[PDB]
């Protein structure tokens, strides 16, 4: 088996996002995907009708079945659904500090439909921020996590909250053709790029395969520049 | 969006089988996968610890969110978990007789671990057999569905039970290097082939794209001869 990325992600039946997108991205990165499903959502391209969040017990049962069997090198999270599941993931990560971890701070669906109570989820994410090898917020997620509207100030706030590295997707350098991404490591700009961007799972795959953070981010852009 | 295959399949956290394999195969066929998850299983490469079957209500809710939004052309089923879910799928298919349907009669995991009570599931599958465009049993599944050990006789029994077409995977022509597949249409041998075989979802994708059954089966073998 290839190095494995274990994904704590929700299921989108329409196949536009969620663990399906994780599987597609990780396969294309060259790694193997394993899945601990956090929720069965009821949604399509237009709206979210609702979701059934996985219990913390069933979430950890899925994850722990993978541990010891597959060569897990990295964890990726997307939709977690509940504060219980955020806490369960933190528990899992603290039991395995040797795993890398890519935090994609999903708060809402592509359609804008609810994937949980944002106020309580934002507060719960505080626990996961310092555990991540990389956090990948878009500009909306960045502001929600920090309560700061200025992008520069919000980025610094994330580092004050314990972030190790942050890939901010979008911002003042965007155009009709590209979203500009900025990679910060320990509060400093490390790479400033673009992307013709769901990058978390691909990056996780490259990290599992032994890439440096900068090399993983670059590969993910190259992948999309061919996608 | 590409033509869509809607998959009624279970989740295997280790990523060796289940809806993950459906997503990979359907993407490579050129179609789009949508998912109605029938169960969250707890398993790895070595064993099945257990599973939590999706309720018939949540199963249909996932499926119906996809209907009307995506261009569904084909349904594929794998693990269904419960007799309730087999009945729910039959209900769904009879509401949409225009969908093609590939029945992969999953009864047990790759490891040999239980995915439900085989005696009651075999009896429940009677309902789905006549609805399928194609059934894809391996030799074990073929014998279990029919209660017949002779492969030729079991195949004819499946047609007496209302089958329209059957792709039997494996048999007396197998070797250490290849499993031989036989495609029967209306009780007659239509194509006799080999395969260097989880073919159901790839075939479903090709059917969604407008291929004939024989052409879809051939494409699926060509795919593996490069995999």
């Amino acid at each position: 088996v290839r190095p494995t990325v274990l994904c704590f992600s929700g299921l989108d039946p329409s196949g536009g996002a969620g663990l399906q997108a994780d599987i597609e991205a990780i396969g294309q990165s060259g790694a193997h995907a394993a899945i601990a499903c956090t929720a069965l959502t009821i949604q399509n391209s237009q709206q979210v009708f609702g979701f059934e969040a996985t219990s913390k017990e069933l979430l950890l049962a899925q994850a722990n079945a993978v541990v010891g069997d597959l060569p897990i090198k990295c964890v990726k999270s997307g939709m977690l659904g509940t504060t219980d599941n955020i806490a369960a993931l933190a528990e899992f990560l603290r039991a395995h500090p040797d795993y890398q971890y890519v935090l994609d701070p999903v708060l809402v669906a592509n359609s804008g439909g609810s994937l949980g109570d944002q106020a309580t989820l934002v507060k719960a994410f505080v626990e996961l921020i310092p555990l991540a090898t990389l956090i990948t917020p878009n500009t909306v997620e960045l502001r929600a996590l920090t309560g700061v509207t200025d992008l520069d100030q919000a980025t610094q706030k994330l580092f004050e909250m314990g972030a190790k590295a942050v890939l901010v997707k979008g911002g003042h350098e965007d155009t009709p053709d590209f979203i500009k991404n900025s990679l910060y490591i320990d509060g400093e700009l490390a790479a400033s790029s673009t992307c013709p961007c769901s990058l978390a799972s691909f990056i996780a795959g490259r990290l599992a395969l032994g890439d440096s953070l900068k090399i993983a981010v670059q590969h993910a852009e190259t992948w999309l520049f061919g996608v």
